[PDB]
């Protein structure tokens, strides 16, 4: 599914991501604009032989299990097919783990380099939430 930007809000709203860990709901929303342009079965390849899996690109070697990542942790105790979903709940309860885990939303390469520091509430803004 390739939601729109209102509809993702309202979806990350409703599943409590909206200041999870003081990140605004406008972090979330632009991580997943820049990581998977909104689309829940975008995936991609890394060198080290991972792969990053859906709306938020959510990584093998640690979060979930693809049966081709050799040594990885499956810390979201999830196969990263679930994480392909239209239902972003498999997503967001694994992303609430990644930011706890010591960096926050650093982990989002994207989020680091396009978000981070920027007017994040513009990726809300004209959204009835
Ligand atoms: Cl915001
Ligand atoms: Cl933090």
């Amino acid at each position: 599914k390739v939601f729109g930007r209102c509809e993702l809000a309202a979806a990350m709203k409703r599943h409590g991501l909206d200041n999870y860990r003081g990140y605004s709901l406008g972090n979330w929303v632009c991580a997943a604009k820049f990581e998977s342009n909104f689309n829940t079965q975008a995936t991609n390849r890394n060198t080290d032989g991972s792969t990053d899996y859906g709306i938020l690109q959510i990584n093998s070697r640690w979060w979930c299990n693809d049966g081709r990542t050799p040594g990885s942790r499956n810390l979201c105790n999830i196969p990263c097919s679930a994480l392909l979903s239209s239902d972003i709940t498999a997503s967001v309860n694994c992303a609430k783990k990644i930011v706890s885990d010591g960096n926050g939303m650093n982990a989002w390469v994207a989020w680091r380099n396009r978000c981070k520091g920027t007017d994040v509430q513009a990726w809300i803004r004209g959204c009835r939430l």
